[PDB]
């Protein structure tokens, strides 16, 4: 991504954006009945196979070893469901747009132990958004971010390739760092809103890895699934042959 | 923080520095005999006293209501004391300074039954450190927006006192923020490398998240403490009187 143009990352990113599921119940029927953390998982694991396609066509994503991809994927998949969930529900103060057909407020989530809490961050994401006015542009590339900011830091290795691997890395998000910055300007912020826009936006990154951490505390320990690992799951999903070409 | 000059903040920051603890342990005796994670939560109980004073010395803190202080400390004490150690660990590669009397190696930390994934994990960033060449005027910077980024998000409340705090927490971050590109730009690096290390210092920070919320994790599965919740610890530590002016 090293060579695209601002212009060039931007629409190649908006280009790259997975569809928005539906939940899977019958909407004919109650919903005392349904188990809200079975429909939530389900919705979940459907959209992880987009996300992985997404993720190939984010720009320098592929020029990675299959390894890498996996494990940067492994890392930032529930940050980056999250930050899907709180951009779609950016419009709808006070509740969660989990799927167009299934829209929570917080009382919906006291449903499951602990879950509220993880609630209540999204929910305050999603009210910071509205609050800064991010634009679809803008959190397209923040998303792009996560994917290959969170995990770049633990890769064990530092063998050549490894040491190669994080240089490209960190090649491509100073390039998105310089298409937010363009963006910003585009859009006739001045130099000193650009970068504090820009540190306003990086930093609800922290928040959002805060978010996955305790997500993840929170969903080991109920049903959600754990067979056959995340690594394996994902290496087969992104170790791809190329005859369906 | 926010009539106050880049130069103004800087050198406010670095006259808040806390001092370098030593160890208590006796060096005139064996180390077979010391508990590691004894010795580790004494020295981070006798650093935390001194984070109190540091943060009321960050310039707009203390202009907070105690409420908003004790949440926000409550919020990022374990972030505070992490990079605090990856910052003097940062010339000693494949080191973690603890204290000057207590050098330890990753070896040093399968010492303790999961420790060692936190300490692999504070030796990559320190090594991230070293690679950027970060310097003391950036990271006291960076510890600053620690503590007033972490908890800016879960305050519960949304009174119009909340929403002051809030307010006024931005815009300190914001003059942090125009801080940090006036020590780039004095340094004579270009408009575009001042953005691109801009967002390359603040991505670490999502790390620093990320391994004190694993540390949190690790650390509620010993003896450590827990006893009177951190609040209200934190609350008699800043809820001062001024008697001893
Ligand atoms: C089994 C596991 C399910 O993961 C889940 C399951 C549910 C959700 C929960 O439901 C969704 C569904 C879609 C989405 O885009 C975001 C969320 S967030 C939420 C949640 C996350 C963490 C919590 O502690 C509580 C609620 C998010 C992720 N697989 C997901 C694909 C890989 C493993
Ligand atoms: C009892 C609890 C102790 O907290 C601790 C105890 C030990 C340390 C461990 O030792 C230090 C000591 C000083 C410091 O500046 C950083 C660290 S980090 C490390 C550690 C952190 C998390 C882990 O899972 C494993 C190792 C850091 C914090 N109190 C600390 C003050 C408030 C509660």
């Amino acid at each position: 991504a090293l060579s695209l143009t601002a212009d060039q990352m931007v629409s190649a990113l908006l280009d790259a954006e997975p569809p928005i599921l539906y939940s899977e119940y019958d909407p004919t029927r109650p919903f005392s009945e349904a188990s809200m953390m079975g429909l939530l998982t389900n919705l979940a694991d459907r959209e992880l196979v987009h996300m992985i396609n997404w993720a190939k066509r984010v720009p320098g994503f592929v020029d990675l070893t299959l390894h890498d991809q996996v494990h940067l994927l492994e890392c930032a998949w529930l940050e980056i469901l999250m930050i899907g969930l709180v951009w779609r529900s950016m419009e709808h103060p006070g509740k969660l747009l989990f799927a167009p057909n299934l829209l929570l407020d917080r009382n919906q989530g006291k449903c499951v132990e602990g879950m509220v809490e993880i609630f209540d961050m999204l929910l305050a994401t999603s009210s910071r958004f509205r609050m800064m006015n991010l634009q679809g542009e803008e959190f397209v590339c923040l998303k792009s971010i996560i994917l290959l900011n969170s995990g770049v830091y633990t890769f064990l290795s530092s063998t050549l390739k490894s040491l190669e691997e994080k240089d490209h890395i960190h090649r491509v998000l100073d390039k998105i760092t310089d298409t937010l910055i363009h963006l910003m300007a585009k859009a006739g912020l001045t130099l000193q809103q650009q970068h504090q826009r820009l540190a306003q936006l990086l930093l609800i990154l922290s928040h959002i890895r805060h978010m996955s951490n305790k997500g993840m505390e929170h969903l080991y320990s109920m049903k959600c699934k754990n067979v056959v690992p995340l690594y394996d799951l994902l290496l087969e999903m992104l170790d791809a042959h190329r005859l369906h070409a």
